[PDB]
Protein backbone atom coordinates (compact mmCIF):
# COMPACT_ATOMS: atom_id res chain seq x y z
CA UNK A 1 0.00 0.00 0.00
CA UNK A 2 0.50 3.68 0.63
CA UNK A 3 2.27 2.31 3.67
CA UNK A 4 5.52 3.51 2.17
CA UNK A 5 4.01 7.02 2.04
CA UNK A 6 4.07 7.23 5.84
CA UNK A 7 7.63 5.87 6.03
CA UNK A 8 10.18 8.68 5.70
CA UNK A 9 13.73 7.92 4.54
CA UNK A 10 17.10 9.66 4.25
CA UNK A 11 20.10 8.68 2.11
CA UNK A 12 18.75 5.26 1.23
CA UNK A 13 16.84 3.80 -1.79
CA UNK A 14 13.12 3.46 -1.22
CA UNK A 15 12.84 0.12 -3.02
CA UNK A 16 14.28 -1.55 0.09
CA UNK A 17 11.09 -0.44 1.85
CA UNK A 18 9.23 -3.29 0.13
CA UNK A 19 9.27 -5.43 3.29
CA UNK A 20 7.01 -7.37 5.65
CA UNK A 21 7.39 -9.10 9.02
CA UNK A 22 5.79 -12.15 7.39
CA UNK A 23 8.49 -12.64 4.74
CA UNK A 24 11.06 -13.19 7.48
CA UNK A 25 11.62 -16.92 8.14
CA UNK A 26 11.58 -18.68 11.53
CA UNK A 27 14.83 -20.49 10.61
CA UNK A 28 16.79 -19.45 13.78
CA UNK A 29 16.88 -17.68 17.17
CA UNK A 30 18.01 -14.24 16.05
CA UNK A 31 14.89 -13.46 14.04
CA UNK A 32 12.38 -15.46 16.08
CA UNK A 33 13.34 -13.29 19.05
CA UNK A 34 13.54 -10.19 16.86
CA UNK A 35 10.17 -10.16 15.10
CA UNK A 36 8.54 -11.49 18.26
CA UNK A 37 9.89 -8.35 19.96
CA UNK A 38 9.07 -6.23 16.89
CA UNK A 39 5.42 -7.26 16.73
CA UNK A 40 4.93 -6.80 20.48
CA UNK A 41 6.40 -3.34 20.04
CA UNK A 42 4.14 -2.51 17.09
CA UNK A 43 1.07 -3.78 18.92
CA UNK A 44 1.72 -1.98 22.20
CA UNK A 45 3.07 1.29 20.69
CA UNK A 46 1.47 4.58 21.80
CA UNK A 47 2.95 8.12 21.72
CA UNK A 48 5.08 8.68 24.85
CA UNK A 49 5.74 5.27 26.39
CA UNK A 50 9.09 4.03 27.70
CA UNK A 51 9.73 1.47 25.00
CA UNK A 52 12.89 -0.27 23.95
CA UNK A 53 13.69 -0.55 20.30
CA UNK A 54 15.98 -3.13 18.76
CA UNK A 55 19.71 -3.00 18.13
CA UNK A 56 20.24 -5.51 15.35
CA UNK A 57 23.80 -6.57 14.67
CA UNK A 58 25.36 -9.36 12.65
CA UNK A 59 27.35 -10.14 9.51
CA UNK A 60 26.76 -8.57 6.11
CA UNK A 61 23.58 -9.49 4.26
CA UNK A 62 21.61 -11.36 6.99
CA UNK A 63 18.57 -9.08 6.69
CA UNK A 64 19.11 -6.47 9.40
CA UNK A 65 18.07 -3.42 7.35
CA UNK A 66 15.16 -5.39 5.88
CA UNK A 67 14.02 -6.00 9.47
CA UNK A 68 13.85 -2.26 10.10
CA UNK A 69 12.00 -1.55 6.87
CA UNK A 70 9.72 -4.44 7.83
CA UNK A 71 9.00 -2.92 11.25
CA UNK A 72 8.37 0.49 9.68
CA UNK A 73 5.82 -1.07 7.34
CA UNK A 74 4.02 -2.66 10.25
CA UNK A 75 3.86 0.71 12.02
CA UNK A 76 2.69 2.61 8.92
CA UNK A 77 -0.04 0.00 8.98
CA UNK A 78 -0.93 1.47 12.39
CA UNK A 79 -0.82 4.93 10.84
CA UNK A 80 2.32 5.88 12.76
CA UNK A 81 5.19 7.59 10.99
CA UNK A 82 8.80 6.47 11.23
CA UNK A 83 12.09 7.50 9.64
CA UNK A 84 14.94 5.31 8.45
CA UNK A 85 18.34 6.97 8.06
CA UNK A 86 21.38 5.47 6.35
CA UNK A 87 23.66 6.87 9.05
CA UNK A 88 27.07 6.63 7.35
CA UNK A 89 25.62 9.01 4.72
CA UNK A 90 24.21 11.28 7.39
CA UNK A 91 27.63 11.90 8.90
CA UNK A 92 29.08 12.56 5.48
CA UNK A 93 26.53 15.04 4.09
CA UNK A 94 27.28 16.78 7.38
CA UNK A 95 30.90 17.39 6.35
CA UNK A 96 30.44 18.51 2.81
CA UNK A 97 27.31 20.67 2.69
CA UNK A 98 21.78 25.29 1.66
CA UNK A 99 19.98 23.19 4.45
CA UNK A 100 20.51 20.44 7.07
CA UNK A 101 19.86 21.51 10.77
CA UNK A 102 16.09 21.60 10.21
CA UNK A 103 16.51 17.93 9.45
CA UNK A 104 18.57 16.87 12.51
CA UNK A 105 15.62 18.43 14.31
CA UNK A 106 13.26 16.12 12.42
CA UNK A 107 15.48 13.17 13.26
CA UNK A 108 15.56 13.94 16.98
CA UNK A 109 11.79 14.42 16.92
CA UNK A 110 10.28 11.71 14.68
CA UNK A 111 7.87 9.35 16.52
CA UNK A 112 9.99 6.29 15.77
CA UNK A 113 13.58 6.49 14.52
CA UNK A 114 15.64 3.83 12.75
CA UNK A 115 19.38 4.46 12.42
CA UNK A 116 20.75 2.10 9.84
CA UNK A 117 24.30 0.83 9.71
CA UNK A 118 25.92 2.37 12.79
CA UNK A 119 29.70 1.91 12.80
CA UNK A 120 31.78 2.14 9.60
CA UNK A 121 34.20 5.00 8.94
CA UNK A 122 37.66 12.57 19.81
CA UNK A 123 35.09 13.98 17.38
CA UNK A 124 32.35 16.51 16.56
CA UNK A 125 30.04 13.53 16.80
CA UNK A 126 30.00 14.42 20.48
CA UNK A 127 27.86 17.36 19.52
CA UNK A 128 25.61 15.80 16.85
CA UNK A 129 24.92 12.08 17.52
CA UNK A 130 24.85 12.13 21.34
CA UNK A 131 22.28 14.97 21.67
CA UNK A 132 19.97 13.17 19.25
CA UNK A 133 20.16 10.03 21.37
CA UNK A 134 19.76 12.06 24.55
CA UNK A 135 16.73 13.93 23.24
CA UNK A 136 14.99 10.66 22.36
CA UNK A 137 15.73 9.28 25.81
CA UNK A 138 14.36 12.38 27.50
CA UNK A 139 11.23 12.38 25.26
CA UNK A 140 10.52 8.61 25.22
CA UNK A 141 11.02 8.40 21.45
CA UNK A 142 11.52 4.69 20.45
CA UNK A 143 14.84 4.16 18.69
CA UNK A 144 16.20 1.29 16.58
CA UNK A 145 19.65 0.54 15.16
CA UNK A 146 21.46 -1.90 12.81
CA UNK A 147 25.20 -2.43 12.94
CA UNK A 148 27.73 -4.95 11.76
CA UNK A 149 29.14 -4.64 15.25
CA UNK A 150 27.68 -5.60 18.61
CA UNK A 151 27.69 -3.55 21.80
CA UNK A 152 31.19 -4.71 22.79
CA UNK A 153 32.75 -3.93 19.38
CA UNK A 154 30.86 -0.74 18.53
CA UNK A 155 32.38 1.01 21.54
CA UNK A 156 35.89 -0.19 20.73
CA UNK A 157 35.16 1.21 17.28
CA UNK A 158 34.08 4.86 17.33
CA UNK A 159 37.01 7.27 17.34
CA UNK A 160 39.80 5.82 19.42
CA UNK A 161 41.93 8.12 21.55
CA UNK A 162 44.97 7.70 23.77
CA UNK A 163 37.70 8.41 25.80
CA UNK A 164 34.90 7.37 28.08
CA UNK A 165 32.27 9.54 26.58
CA UNK A 166 32.15 7.13 23.62
CA UNK A 167 31.24 4.70 26.35
CA UNK A 168 28.77 7.25 27.65
CA UNK A 169 27.03 7.22 24.26
CA UNK A 170 27.12 3.42 24.27
CA UNK A 171 25.00 3.69 27.41
CA UNK A 172 22.24 5.73 25.78
CA UNK A 173 22.09 3.12 23.06
CA UNK A 174 21.58 0.03 25.22
CA UNK A 175 19.19 2.17 27.24
CA UNK A 176 17.36 2.90 23.99
CA UNK A 177 17.48 -0.55 22.41
CA UNK A 178 17.68 -4.20 23.36
CA UNK A 179 20.42 -5.87 21.26
CA UNK A 180 19.79 -9.05 19.28
CA UNK A 181 22.17 -10.89 17.02
CA UNK A 182 20.92 -11.87 13.61
CA UNK A 183 22.48 -15.01 12.21
CA UNK A 184 21.48 -16.82 9.06
CA UNK A 185 22.58 -17.21 5.47
CA UNK A 186 24.08 -14.40 3.38
CA UNK A 187 21.08 -13.31 1.37
CA UNK A 188 22.84 -12.00 -1.88
CA UNK B 1 36.98 -19.62 -21.33
CA UNK B 2 35.53 -17.09 -18.83
CA UNK B 3 34.26 -14.28 -21.08
CA UNK B 4 30.46 -14.75 -21.09
CA UNK B 5 30.36 -13.55 -17.47
CA UNK B 6 32.37 -10.35 -17.78
CA UNK B 7 30.79 -7.82 -20.14
CA UNK B 8 31.38 -4.24 -21.31
CA UNK B 9 29.76 -0.99 -22.39
CA UNK B 10 30.96 1.45 -25.07
CA UNK B 11 34.21 -0.34 -25.88
CA UNK B 12 34.88 -3.05 -28.50
CA UNK B 13 34.90 -6.35 -26.60
CA UNK B 14 38.19 -7.43 -28.19
CA UNK B 15 40.00 -5.33 -25.56
CA UNK B 16 38.78 -7.45 -22.64
CA UNK B 17 40.73 -10.56 -23.66
CA UNK B 18 43.20 -10.33 -20.78
CA UNK B 19 45.05 -12.24 -18.06
CA UNK B 20 46.95 -11.62 -14.81
CA UNK B 21 49.66 -13.82 -16.30
CA UNK B 22 49.90 -12.07 -19.67
CA UNK B 23 51.52 -9.32 -17.59
CA UNK B 24 55.07 -8.95 -16.31
CA UNK B 25 55.48 -7.15 -13.00
CA UNK B 26 57.93 -4.69 -14.43
CA UNK B 27 58.15 -1.81 -11.96
CA UNK B 28 56.48 -1.52 -8.56
CA UNK B 29 53.12 0.06 -8.48
CA UNK B 30 52.19 -2.96 -10.58
CA UNK B 31 53.33 -5.47 -7.96
CA UNK B 32 50.67 -4.35 -5.47
CA UNK B 33 47.98 -4.25 -8.15
CA UNK B 34 48.24 -7.96 -8.92
CA UNK B 35 48.47 -8.62 -5.20
CA UNK B 36 45.43 -6.50 -4.42
CA UNK B 37 43.66 -8.35 -7.23
CA UNK B 38 44.29 -11.88 -5.99
CA UNK B 39 43.36 -10.82 -2.46
CA UNK B 40 40.17 -9.31 -3.80
CA UNK B 41 39.11 -12.39 -5.78
CA UNK B 42 39.89 -14.81 -2.95
CA UNK B 43 37.97 -12.89 -0.30
CA UNK B 44 35.12 -11.66 -2.46
CA UNK B 45 31.52 -12.29 -1.40
CA UNK B 46 28.32 -10.18 -2.15
CA UNK B 47 27.58 -7.40 0.32
CA UNK B 48 31.09 -7.81 1.72
CA UNK B 49 32.26 -4.17 1.74
CA UNK B 50 35.64 -4.19 0.02
CA UNK B 51 37.77 -1.61 -1.81
CA UNK B 52 38.35 -1.71 -5.53
CA UNK B 53 41.38 -0.39 -7.39
CA UNK B 54 41.94 3.17 -8.54
CA UNK B 55 44.82 2.87 -11.00
CA UNK B 56 46.37 6.13 -12.20
CA UNK B 57 49.16 6.91 -14.64
CA UNK B 58 50.11 8.50 -17.98
CA UNK B 59 48.95 7.31 -21.42
CA UNK B 60 49.94 3.85 -22.61
CA UNK B 61 50.74 1.91 -19.44
CA UNK B 62 48.18 -0.80 -18.72
CA UNK B 63 45.43 0.63 -16.50
CA UNK B 64 42.64 -0.68 -18.78
CA UNK B 65 44.33 -4.01 -19.37
CA UNK B 66 44.82 -4.53 -15.62
CA UNK B 67 41.11 -4.00 -15.00
CA UNK B 68 40.35 -6.56 -17.73
CA UNK B 69 42.81 -8.89 -16.02
CA UNK B 70 41.19 -8.52 -12.59
CA UNK B 71 37.90 -8.90 -14.43
CA UNK B 72 39.19 -12.16 -15.86
CA UNK B 73 40.51 -13.67 -12.62
CA UNK B 74 37.06 -12.85 -11.23
CA UNK B 75 35.44 -14.83 -14.03
CA UNK B 76 37.80 -17.76 -13.38
CA UNK B 77 35.93 -17.84 -10.07
CA UNK B 78 32.30 -17.44 -11.03
CA UNK B 79 31.71 -13.72 -10.46
CA UNK B 80 30.32 -11.55 -13.30
CA UNK B 81 32.02 -8.18 -13.76
CA UNK B 82 31.20 -5.09 -15.80
CA UNK B 83 33.70 -2.67 -17.31
CA UNK B 84 32.42 0.51 -18.92
CA UNK B 85 34.25 3.09 -21.00
CA UNK B 86 33.26 6.17 -18.99
CA UNK B 87 33.93 9.08 -21.40
CA UNK B 88 31.52 7.51 -23.87
CA UNK B 89 28.65 7.12 -21.43
CA UNK B 90 28.93 10.70 -20.23
CA UNK B 91 29.12 11.90 -23.83
CA UNK B 92 26.15 9.71 -24.69
CA UNK B 93 24.27 10.90 -21.61
CA UNK B 94 24.32 14.57 -22.75
CA UNK B 95 21.10 14.00 -24.70
CA UNK B 96 19.50 10.61 -24.00
CA UNK B 97 17.66 10.83 -20.68
CA UNK B 98 15.02 11.84 -23.21
CA UNK B 99 12.20 9.41 -23.07
CA UNK B 100 13.90 6.26 -22.49
CA UNK B 101 15.83 3.04 -22.17
CA UNK B 102 19.43 3.93 -21.96
CA UNK B 103 18.55 5.03 -18.34
CA UNK B 104 17.56 1.44 -17.59
CA UNK B 105 21.14 0.91 -18.72
CA UNK B 106 22.25 3.40 -16.06
CA UNK B 107 20.15 1.40 -13.61
CA UNK B 108 21.89 -1.89 -14.39
CA UNK B 109 25.39 -0.44 -14.13
CA UNK B 110 24.48 1.02 -10.76
CA UNK B 111 23.42 -2.43 -9.49
CA UNK B 112 26.06 -4.77 -10.94
CA UNK B 113 28.20 -6.91 -8.54
CA UNK B 114 31.51 -5.46 -9.80
CA UNK B 115 31.75 -2.18 -11.67
CA UNK B 116 34.89 -1.02 -13.46
CA UNK B 117 34.90 2.50 -14.85
CA UNK B 118 37.60 2.92 -17.51
CA UNK B 119 39.53 6.20 -17.72
CA UNK B 120 37.68 8.82 -15.70
CA UNK B 121 38.67 12.38 -16.50
CA UNK B 122 39.71 13.04 -20.07
CA UNK B 123 36.74 15.41 -20.58
CA UNK B 124 33.17 16.10 -19.34
CA UNK B 125 30.38 17.87 -17.40
CA UNK B 126 28.59 18.86 -14.08
CA UNK B 127 24.90 17.83 -13.89
CA UNK B 128 26.21 14.54 -15.23
CA UNK B 129 29.01 14.25 -12.69
CA UNK B 130 27.02 15.30 -9.74
CA UNK B 131 23.60 13.81 -10.79
CA UNK B 132 24.48 10.83 -13.01
CA UNK B 133 27.88 9.82 -11.68
CA UNK B 134 27.42 10.75 -8.03
CA UNK B 135 24.23 8.69 -7.40
CA UNK B 136 25.98 5.70 -8.93
CA UNK B 137 28.81 5.96 -6.39
CA UNK B 138 26.46 6.76 -3.54
CA UNK B 139 24.32 3.69 -4.28
CA UNK B 140 27.27 1.32 -4.64
CA UNK B 141 28.62 2.63 -1.34
CA UNK B 142 25.39 1.96 0.54
CA UNK B 143 25.13 -1.54 -1.02
CA UNK B 144 28.85 -2.25 -0.70
CA UNK B 145 29.23 -3.18 -4.36
CA UNK B 146 32.92 -3.33 -5.50
CA UNK B 147 33.94 -0.50 -7.86
CA UNK B 148 37.17 0.02 -9.84
CA UNK B 149 38.57 2.97 -11.83
CA UNK B 150 41.44 4.04 -14.11
CA UNK B 151 42.38 7.66 -14.72
CA UNK B 152 45.23 9.63 -16.28
CA UNK B 153 45.23 11.54 -13.00
CA UNK B 154 45.94 10.85 -9.34
CA UNK B 155 43.03 11.53 -7.01
CA UNK B 156 44.21 15.03 -6.08
CA UNK B 157 44.51 15.96 -9.76
CA UNK B 158 41.16 14.46 -10.77
CA UNK B 159 39.47 16.75 -8.25
CA UNK B 160 41.07 20.02 -9.22
CA UNK B 161 40.31 18.75 -12.73
CA UNK B 162 36.56 18.47 -12.16
CA UNK B 163 36.10 21.96 -10.69
CA UNK B 164 35.46 24.25 -13.78
CA UNK B 165 33.27 28.17 -4.34
CA UNK B 166 30.64 25.45 -4.01
CA UNK B 167 31.76 23.14 -6.78
CA UNK B 168 34.78 22.81 -4.58
CA UNK B 169 32.58 20.94 -2.19
CA UNK B 170 30.94 18.96 -4.99
CA UNK B 171 34.25 17.64 -6.29
CA UNK B 172 34.87 17.05 -2.60
CA UNK B 173 31.86 14.84 -1.85
CA UNK B 174 32.42 13.06 -5.06
CA UNK B 175 36.14 12.52 -4.52
CA UNK B 176 35.36 11.31 -1.01
CA UNK B 177 33.21 8.59 -2.54
CA UNK B 178 35.87 7.38 -5.00
CA UNK B 179 38.39 7.22 -2.15
CA UNK B 180 35.96 5.31 0.08
CA UNK B 181 35.50 2.89 -2.81
CA UNK B 182 39.00 2.50 -4.25
CA UNK B 183 42.59 2.35 -3.01
CA UNK B 184 44.93 4.29 -5.38
CA UNK B 185 47.90 2.50 -6.96
CA UNK B 186 50.34 4.48 -9.15
CA UNK B 187 51.70 2.82 -12.28
CA UNK B 188 54.84 3.36 -14.32
N1 LIG C 1 13.20 -11.75 5.48
C1 LIG C 1 13.44 -11.46 4.14
N2 LIG C 1 12.56 -11.84 3.18
C2 LIG C 1 12.80 -11.58 1.87
N3 LIG C 1 13.87 -10.88 1.48
C3 LIG C 1 14.82 -10.51 2.37
C4 LIG C 1 14.59 -10.71 3.77
N4 LIG C 1 15.66 -10.20 4.43
C5 LIG C 1 16.46 -9.65 3.57
N5 LIG C 1 15.96 -9.78 2.29
C6 LIG C 1 16.62 -9.37 1.04
O1 LIG C 1 18.03 -9.33 1.28
C7 LIG C 1 18.54 -8.03 0.98
C8 LIG C 1 19.06 -7.20 2.18
O2 LIG C 1 19.89 -7.86 3.17
P1 LIG C 1 20.38 -6.67 4.11
O3 LIG C 1 19.04 -5.95 4.60
O4 LIG C 1 21.24 -5.71 3.35
O5 LIG C 1 21.19 -7.31 5.43
P2 LIG C 1 21.95 -6.24 6.38
O6 LIG C 1 20.43 -5.59 6.38
O7 LIG C 1 22.99 -6.20 5.22
O8 LIG C 1 22.09 -7.56 7.28
C9 LIG C 1 17.51 -7.15 0.29
O9 LIG C 1 17.85 -6.74 -1.06
C10 LIG C 1 16.20 -7.99 0.40
O10 LIG C 1 15.56 -8.18 -0.86
MG1 LIG D 1 22.56 -3.23 6.49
Amino acid sequence: KRQESLIQSMFMPREILRASLSDVDLNDDGRIKAIRFAERFVAEYEPGKKMKGLYLHGSFGVGKTYLLAAIANELAKRNVSSLIVYVPELFRELKHSQTMNEKLDYIKKVPVLMLDDLGAESWVRDDVFGPILQYRMFENLPTFFTSNFDMQQLAHHLTYSQKVKAARIMERIRYLAYPIEITGPNRR
